């Protein structure tokens, strides 16, 4: 007990040494919540004399479970037979393994990841004799996952949804036949096992009387249901979470799950961890005030015994290129005084914002890395657009041909392409030239020939119809006519809209680039360079990421860019999405250890065109006493 409590502060000790009861630990940013979970589990075993067999700890990610295992083992050794520590999906899988027959699964049943799901759906659309062009496998995948995220099974039998429902029904039959289980299926089947098999549910409720769940604010409905059902009225549950940091709503997270726990678990008291070891008191004071503007919250006040801190810097840029230059110059000053580039993070609401920053960084010869995402010019939607432009530039661009011949899906199949490639090899031709000849020769199946003739017509027509357009207008035209814009639009939801945001940014990029051998070729050379991108050489590098990707990270210097109404808060929130945007801002503020800088531009070029934005509301919500504007003097 002395070694269990030595490293703890007063509130951490209150949680770790609490009697066995239902507990919310409302863990502020930077407040040592993993230490609490680890030491609480050690306490249960050491002081309360609970078996390792009685403990289930459920984490948000595979890395979080790995960290938990490693830190438990530091205290108590990694020989913890009996203790379940894992993600919702991993622990659902583990249950389904143990009871496969009772879950109507076969003995060596297999899990389908997104890539294997798509591959199965590609095969299914073909075996149903559906037109892949009209019924793209990726849209099937989007549809099916959308249904399963709502808990919906396929129903019965002009409706387009009717055809998708038929595909969903065939998918489910195929999975149930062969014992394939997708990620959504794991939790659903696990929950069904407990609902349907009383003697199984009683086993696990009698076994796992100590349940701990981290990151509870980002739990979804099915996860919440599964935990509640396991605990029944006998299990003693500690949840650890921060309602002010719930930011995965679009992914199905339920910020209200923390309050639902307090409502559903009679025991349930709340222990706040407000003492922060990350950030200066100035930064905390600004966080605390910012988040008060939300209503649906338990409330807390973060505090530290650490530095008072420098002001939060605020800069008004004339435009987005002004902004990127400023941020880069501030990091130069830090680096020149001996700071590491990796101790600097630049955070943005939408990943399409990264482009102008990357360009500014390249121009300064300052290494960077995108955390949790790809560099702009490596993003799938961008690579796909660029390959249409590459074919316009030169039909002999085999790599560009391969990238887009079937994107969006045109029902140009693998056997047909195998012929084209063999022909091009044998005849020492380009893929394009080989297509020309095979089509003239009537060498391909009629069904293969028709789609391929249209693809070649579309490319040639693009090149001719756009030949006297300015670079950015040709680019917009290509995004439209290739069907790229529609491919994302058809999959309603934030994920598709993000891809569209990047496409629109490529119109901005070409406009601002438009530096000549002809504009198109010069641009493509530039794009092909920034070669570039994802060095296998480690270097000290600035870290760029979305605010969503910064969750749980920390940096001495943080720059949050694009603090503009309509950028952040996002326009897509045109009150009930506003609070989540403010949570996201609060997550951004609380990444900063030593210094936070907030910037925004008077205008931004979006989709090629100059747009004015007022400063984000979140800037004015900060206490005046926390912030110093950076000005010319």
């Amino acid at each position: 007990v002395s070694y269990l409590l030595d490293s703890l502060n007063d509130k951490q000790r209150e949680a770790v040494a609490a009697p066995r009861s239902n507990l919310l630990v409302l863990a502020g940013a930077g407040s040592g919540k993993t230490r609490v979970l680890v030491h609480r589990i050690a306490w249960l075993m050491s002081v309360e004399n609970c078996s390792p067999y009685s403990i289930m700890a459920v984490t948000f990610t595979n890395k979080a479970a790995a960290e938990m295992r490693h830190r438990i083992g530091q205290l108590m050794g990694t020989s913890q037979g009996g203790m379940w520590v894992g993600t919702f999906h991993g622990l659902a899988h583990r249950l389904l393994r143990a009871h496969h027959m009772d879950a109507n699964l076969p003995q060596d049943f297999q899990i389908l990841d997104s890539e294997d799901q798509l591959r199965l759906l590609k095969r299914l659309i073909k075996a149903m004799n559906l037109d892949e062009k009209q019924w793209p496998p990726r849209q099937a995948m989007w549809y099916i996952n959308s249904q399963k995220d709502e808990g919906l099974r396929p129903h019965h039998i002009n409706p387009v949804e009717q055809t998708w429902q038929k595909v969903y029904q065939a998918y489910q039959e195929a999975c149930d036949r062969a014992g394939l289980v997708d990620f959504a299926e794991l939790l659903l089947r696990a929950h069904e096992l407990w609902l349907n098999k009383p003697h199984i549910l009683q086993h696990y409720r009698e076994r796992f009387t100590n349940i701990l769940v981290d990151e509870f604010q980002d739990t979804n409905n099915i996860q919440y249901a599964w935990i509640r059902l396991l605990a029944g009225d006998t299990g003693k549950v500690m949840i650890v979470g921060d309602d002010d940091q719930s930011i995965y709503g679009w992914r199905g997270a339920q910020v209200e799950n923390i309050q639902r726990f307090l409502n559903d678990f009679p025991g349930a008291e709340t222990i706040r961890l407000e003492q922060n070891y990350r950030s200066t008191s100035n930064i905390l004071s600004a966080a605390n005030a910012l988040i008060e503007n939300n209503n649906g919250r338990l409330g807390k006040k973060l505090w530290t015994d650490g530095a008072d801190g420098e002001p939060i810097s605020l800069y008004c840029a004339f435009n987005e290129l002004d902004e990127a230059r400023f941020v880069v110059n501030r990091i130069k000053t830090w680096q020149d005084n001996g700071g590491a580039l990796a101790e600097c993070a630049i955070l943005y609401r939408s990943n399409a914002q990264s482009r102008v920053l990357e360009e500014a960084l390249l121009q300064a010869s300052m290494p960077y890395r995108i955390y949790g995402g790809m560099r702009f010019f490596e993003r799938q939607e961008i690579k796909d657009a660029l390959s249409y432009l590459r074919l316009i530039a030169n039909r002999n661009d085999d790599a560009a041909f391969e990238r887009v011949v079937n994107t969006p899906t045109r029902g140009i199949g693998d056997r047909t392409l195998d012929v084209v490639r063999q022909t091009s090899r044998d005849r020492q031709l380009t893929l394009w030239q080989a297509c020309r000849e095979l089509l003239q020769e009537k060498a391909l199946a009629g069904r293969a020939a028709s789609a391929l003739q249209r693809f070649m017509e579309l490319i040639d027509a693009l090149a001719q119809e756009t030949a006297d357009m300015p670079l950015h207008v040709q680019t917009d035209r290509v995004i439209k006519d290739s069907g790229l814009r529609t491919m994302y639009e058809q999959e309603k939801g934030e994920k598709g809209q993000t891809r569209i945001e990047n496409l629109e940014e490529l119109v901005t990029a070409t406009r601002q680039f438009s530096e000549d051998l002809m504009p198109l070729q010069a641009f493509l050379s530039h794009a092909a360079l920034e070669g570039e991108g994802q060095a296998d050489t480690w270097q000290d590098a600035v870290q760029l990421m979305t605010l969503h990707s910064a969750k749980g990270l920390e940096f001495p210097q943080v720059f949050i860019v694009g603090m503009e109404e309509g950028m952040f808060p996002s326009q897509m929130s045109l009150g009930g999405r506003l609070e989540e945007e403010r949570r996201l801002a609060y997550v951004g503020v609380t990444r900063a250890m030593q210094k936070l800088t907030l910037t925004y531009a008077e205008t931004r070029r979006l989709y090629g065109k100059e747009v004015y934005h007022r400063p984000s509301r979140f800037i004015g919500e900060l206490p005046e006493e926390c912030v110093e504007e950076v000005r010319l003097r």
